């Protein structure tokens, strides 16, 4: 009753590999590219690019500042996927667990970015976090504009 999943898919015109590796090996560059959405990304444990690394994200939705500490639980080169599990922060005011994954599909002509949000609400009154899809699309658009020469 408390579990849900939200997915958004959108095209990018920029290089898909570069988009994947931004998240997979260069997540600390994200704030520099989408500063209205993401203000910081600090390495807390481990090393950038490795499974089990932990980063602290400083970000904003609707003008409110928030913090998420996240473990990189999966990085797959073939699927061009990176999975970030929240382990502390604002979102644990609402969710028992919440995991963000980004996949890039570069087959064929048109690159597709897919963001998934997999979560368990603390209780049934918690809202499904659809505002995070609008955040992830904004981040995605900003990355695409930055990477297009």
């Amino acid at each position: 009753g408390l579990t849900g999943k939200l997915i958004c898919q959108t095209g990018i015109k920029s290089d898909g590999d570069v988009f994947h590796e931004l998240f997979g090996t260069r997540p600390h560059h994200v704030p520099n590219i989408t500063p209205a959405n993401i203000q910081g990304c600090d390495l807390h444990e481990g090393e950038f690019g490795k499974v089990g690394s932990v980063v602290i994200w400083n970000y904003s939705i609707d003008g409110n500042a928030m913090i998420a500490k996240e473990e990189i639980v999966a990085i797959d080169e073939e699927d061009k996927s990176v999975t970030f599990k929240v382990v502390e922060g604002h979102l644990f005011e609402e969710f028992k667990s919440i995991v963000f994954s980004v996949h890039v599909d570069t087959k064929g002509e048109d690159n597709l970015v897919t963001w998934s949000i997999d979560y368990e609400k603390l209780n049934e009154s918690v809202k499904d976090p659809t505002s995070y899809l609008d955040f992830l699309l904004s981040v995605t658009r900003d990355i695409e504009a930055h990477h297009l020469p």
